[PDB]
């Protein structure tokens, strides 16, 4: 045994289950919001040899030492996070984040007292846990057991952000600092609008570009280097590896300067977390050049021109779609009027095509909307010739679930149905493989095999 | 733009820094403890298509779809590290989405403490991790030291070993919820048993960090944790020479007529998520489910009894050239030399070793900002077929490295000076050309596991 | 030296102060809300031997000995309340609060776990500190810095309970105690509206008696004992020593209990205080007994009857009045309509008639009105008649501030302005020397000396 | 009704029990230790007229009004404060609106420490009170330790003294913000100096409990710990022989170029308002500052010293008879028997002597639920004018009743039987009545302060 074996031939039980999951990922439309597909430069960066070098430091702060590469691999990712989102090196960023979420909570730990008060998007309003939810019976995320705050909340009948109940529940909450991210919400942010709310409140705003952050580095989609520190997620939209970022100002707000310095860089180290994954650095750092192609910037325009493209052929089947249409990577379909909810994803799952449950605007363990997004295909080279496609399909699967609703009652019973009944089991096996046909005619980013 | 082109191509400035530290891997002697050479059958998952694979939820209990393969590998990462340890699913659980092993640390303590709650733990300047909760006598530094309050226990400063009186007189003093056994700098074993019998007399929590013997355990070369404790974290590199990844091991089944229960399973798993995490890193879950399998085979355990009988050869020929190694000696993977009767401290040697290409780390040692120690790691090049013959090889050079440190110490004063000599000084740094290219001639010629170019 | 001689031979020095204080509660006409004259059977067993008794402990529970007679006077205040305050021993009460701020604090620490969330009428919009008030730059009060919590308004045009924002904060805030106390407000609590939006968003209600203790007991005005625990003090109302007590529910909501038993009980004792005031809880079962009595419903009668006369008068005078009028023991004089605020209660206080400074329900350092009690000198016997009586010398006292005014613009000239313009200064010594020969008419409660 | 009427015909159930107190008080040896007797001319300013005064405020700066006369008491209570301990007003600064000693502790923490901060204090079963933070083995029970994270500090248990050295060395191990030297049950004195030493190695704020020892330190008795403390806190009864209030005393004034500053006064005032309190209780505002002036006197030196040659009268004589004293002796006013070597517990002698009107309290002696040991208190009757040769006899009495106590012990078993034992039996009872009776006529025989009627 020497450590240099193939995968296939020391791991034959895991070489299985590895090239049947790239199968599933060809086979499939997958269009889940969160999703991408990664490059096959950066994959082969995630997993390089860099997962073998313990760097716990800093540029010319290490307590370790022979991190001589990783030290420009490090400010690397870091030139090419301020390249790929422009401004004067005014603005600083810290690359060591495992992922979105720890990128969250570190923000918080660095600005915030424990059981200071935040503001953030409850999750059934577009959001995700690390923006602070509380259930009605448990406090769900760290963020809302180590901070103590309230949800807020969009205009239920209009779907953009309610700043009438946003301006009210800051004066009554007085929080240290609110979040705008964003996980299913299908417009824009008022930049301008949040800063002078977050200033009469006397808060920090933070956003999410978890589903932006290609969009707003090439240009396509309003950026906030000039009306926000706010952090992202290194893939979903900018189709890298699974790690995250926080971007922070730097220099004068003598001057009073800003205090976003150090101590953002003092939370992700050594308050939370430990060995910076530099396979994952470099990996992203790969994906952050590719943010800096004219390509990228080509691709952007398709995900929203497609986005819209899948909008507008949604909006002529038959569905209503709240916000009204889109301006970002996804949709947030509204199927309640067409006699649909969000939990009935079983069907394409069958079917192979990936959705997620959303939450309804405004509904009443049964969600009423799903949550599609664009830049997952588009990744393998979609059109919109080919985003009309995919409605057709949607529109197919949809009504598999919209009759056999009528034919249940129960849920439990609506998922075994599929198993069941022999007539609808025809009629899923032989959605899927039309679907597989047809997914498996585009390229796939990453290796051929695995 | 296909998305398949090769790194070579795409960006030739990162292909260009990745061999540079695959050089620099192959280049250098590194001693880093904590630091392993993860297996190419690993590298190939770690960055696998499992990347482009969303599943937030678990086994079965998954809030998305789709994940009908992505879970198999998940439930065989659970099955293969009850099996790395030799646990029966029927007593003990596993959970393999912790991002690393100080997130998986902070889990068990939002799984079982309320915020606030107390925590003990060893010492950093004492052997000790950060996720341990270490405050500095000005501030509170690590996370677990902000939501969590705690307390260090030290060790005897002239004994080396863990202080295990001043332990559970103090920790009657003080009642907390949860201790930690984890260690990152120090060369004996932790009584488990002894720190078991403190643990229920205070009714607290027991937890061990099997991140530095991790593998040492699995092929049972050292006594393991896991028959004196609720809780045991780890990491899945280091010794277990696997991804960058974490681990929670936590006690399923039963513990007037009725039974007591086992409340970890279903706690530890709500703080991974959705309480703590999002995204399980599924490339780095099968990366290291490939590793935990190597970690039941022979080889496994024949590589892990060379790490201790080479880091014992690493110490006793370093007691030999007149060093110094606290609590005596070792019994694990790591050595930790007490350079202070050699006239120099712990800084200034791990920079003059740096720039020679053998990779150390300051280490504090019982006495005193600036340490008087290091801390040597065999795991590293016994994964590189090293054997004990060649880690004397490997003391000579650095009783050599060390002479050349000391020599600069007579010659200058501050440490702004001292690095600043080793780098203009045209014959200092001529010794140090020969020393570092010899011990890259010594160090090129062991394999190395991984790609040979990537 | 035995320790019996007697105060005005041991020490003159406080002697003459003593009976200073004794000569300007006679000599003027104390208007303050909170103010009350305590009787003499009570003020004599407020410096009683019980002074002497260190009691720690509780009814058959005690941790000392030799308690015997300090038992059966503990269970007399808890009777007398249970008897003051109707309904089955069904409800408990605790009486060693040693006043009514304590007794807030102790049932948070009681049923609040630290950090946890609590809804309170803000301090400027009715309510005192006790009740959660953080300022924009500090937190103020301890029960906002051990329990973080969000204040609750009132309709800032109406003078009621905005109960529109109060179900909005309230499902965004998810408490787990909400406050309906009252320091500044005129009209009645809807006990049986807020009880249910307490379940709504799972709260407990808890109220301050403080200005309508004695207004419950002798069933005047309505009581929460069907529907609310809830906090009062000893004396604003009820005519007594300076303490505190806790009223909370025992007995059930097998069937579920009331968890507001022995949690209160640790609460004030050994969690919060030490040695109960024996002497005070003696001397407020005095006046216990005086809830009980024919003669307390008719001077609670008076009370009311008196505050809606000096309304009506108040009324007549040119004064706008939020609230729109009064149904409680208070007064919260608009004054901002008639040129006048809350600050320039420096004049009155030269007259002899002491005020305090209100939050004006709706304004912008200087308040905008003043809030006046008629159960203080409703107690010296007042009348109706001499009810309309008060309001010419409060007309009068408005216009010396009103005219100077006019003469300035600095408040810390309008002060000095009473000082030396030596014609106002004639104008004040002759005002409160009528004043001083009305005030001295009236009888006093308390010795006649002291 | 006009407000005015005598006690004593406008509720005869209360008058009843008035005067059926101030017997107990005459018909009973009060032995416990943080009892006293109030003077005549303090009760008559407790309870004045001064209640019917909301003055919620501070002298000169209250948001009220028409506090003229109010303010002065408060200022001359101020003035009395720093007079009755030699405190120099522009070094000391002193707060006099505490309603009593508990709210004075947690005041000082709200002013200097935030929540969740740590805190060390003397253990209750021990020698120390709630206020210093006391938490049982399942329960957090004192409110400061519910807000403030809190750890003890025990005594050596063959010594009888504060551990001063496991406290150095847990205090260096726990990094707290303030330590207490506040005592409820301990007879010998603090090392402020040493306290001073450790609470300034760690950077801690030291503050001390005159609760018990108020007046020995007021009258110069015994040293004081305003020169080694940075905050002091005490009762305005127990010792000092006043009304039942509380005091804060906190260091004003000057502690590169420039100097450091004294930051205790304006942040203590705003913890007791308008943080923690509301309105002031200014007839306990006068009456303490009553039993100030007279603190002043060389009567109440004479007073004081008597409190300490009656105390170790009590304890020497004590020792004759058989008895233990924990600590070895006494070298303040209370004494603390150890009752184990005489064949009885704590609680059980409790009863026997308060059925015999001797008033004692159980105390936990080192080494055990159900204690071993009472608290004996000399200032209550030596207020009484009591001297030693009447201390011994009190003695005699407690000797005599411990053999009451110590033959039914033979006779039942348990303490639910040994107290209806004591009720029933017509033979112990008639032994009982012997006692009480001839305890009973010689307490009546002393002077009372305060109304020989009220
Ligand atoms: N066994 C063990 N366990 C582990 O876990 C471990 C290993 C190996 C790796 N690992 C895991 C990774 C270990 C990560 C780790 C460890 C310790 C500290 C720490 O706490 N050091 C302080 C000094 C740190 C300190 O003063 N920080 C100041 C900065 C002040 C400054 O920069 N300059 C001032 C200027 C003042 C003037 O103007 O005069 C000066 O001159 O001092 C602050 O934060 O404020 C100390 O050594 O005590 C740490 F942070 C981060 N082995
Ligand atoms: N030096 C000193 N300092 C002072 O400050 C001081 C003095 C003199 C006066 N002062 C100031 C006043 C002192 C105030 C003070 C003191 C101690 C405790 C305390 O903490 N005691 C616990 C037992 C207390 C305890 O178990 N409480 C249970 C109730 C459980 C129960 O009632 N029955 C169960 C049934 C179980 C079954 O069904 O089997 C049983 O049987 O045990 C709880 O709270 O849950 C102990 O002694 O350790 C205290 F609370 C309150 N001298």
């Amino acid at each position: 045994w020497t450590g240099q074996e193939s995968l296939s031939d020391s791991d034959p039980e895991m070489w299985e289950l590895l090239q049947r999951e790239k199968d599933r990922q060809c086979r499939g439309l997958e269009l889940i919001a969160s999703e991408n597909f990664c490059s096959r430069a950066a994959l082969e960066a995630l997993g390089s040899c860099l997962n073998n070098k313990y760097s716990e430091g800093y540029p010319g702060k290490r307590y370790y030492g022979g991190a001589e590469v990783v030290d420009e691999i490090e400010l690397l990712c870091q030139r090419r996070a301020l390249e790929a989102f422009d401004l004067d090196p005014q603005w600083g960023v810290n690359v060591q984040p495992y992922s979105g979420s720890p990128a969250n909570l570190a923000v918080y730990t660095a600005l915030l007292q424990p059981h200071d008060r935040i503001m953030g998007l409850d999750l059934p309003d577009g959001g995700h846990l690390t923006h602070g939810y509380m259930s009605d019976v448990k406090r769900i995320s760290a963020t809302s057991i180590f901070f103590e705050s309230m949800p807020y909340k969009l205009n239920p009948k209009t779907g953009l952000i309610d700043y009438n109940q946003l301006a009210l529940t800051a004066r009554l909450f007085r929080p240290r600092l609110i979040i705008a991210g964003t996980s299913a919400y299908a417009r824009l942010i008022d930049y301008a609008r949040m800063r002078e709310v977050c200033d009469e409140v006397k808060a920090h705003l933070l956003a999410d570009m978890a589903h932006i952050s290609g969009l707003v580095a090439a240009k396509v989609i309003p950026s906030p280097f000039k009306h926000a520190i706010v952090t992202t997620t290194t893939h979903k939209t900018l189709r890298g590896a699974r790690s995250g970022l926080i971007f922070y100002r730097k220099g004068v707000k003598r001057e009073i300067p800003y205090t976003f310095e150090d101590r953002i860089n003092f939370a992700v180290f050594p308050s939370l977390q430990g060995g910076p994954h530099n396979h994952a650095i470099a990996a992203v750092a790969v994906a952050l050049k590719q943010a800096c192609t004219p390509m990228f910037r080509e691709y952007s325009l398709q995900v929203l021109k497609n986005a819209r493209a899948m909008a507008d052929a949604l909006l002529e089947r038959g569905y209503s779609l709240v916000s009204g249409g889109t301006d970002n990577h996804l949709v947030l379909v509204d199927l309640r009027p067409k006699g649909l909810d969000g939990a009935r994803e079983r069907v394409l799952e069958l079917v192979s095509i990936t959705a997620n449950k959303n939450t309804c605007p405004g509904d009443r363990i049964t969600p009423g909307g799903l949550r599609l997004g664009a830049p997952a295909l588009t990744s393998r080279q979609f059109r919109e010739d080919d985003f009309r496609r995919v409605v057709d399909f949607i529109d197919e699967g949809v009504n598999i679930g919209l009759e056999v609703k009528s034919k249940t009652a129960k849920l439990q019973d609506f998922k075994s149905f599929l198993l069941k009944d022999s007539e609808t089991s025809q009629r899923l096996a032989n959605l899927r493989q039309r679907v597989e046909q047809f997914a498996r005619a585009f390229p796939m980013p990453g290796f051929d095999e695995h």
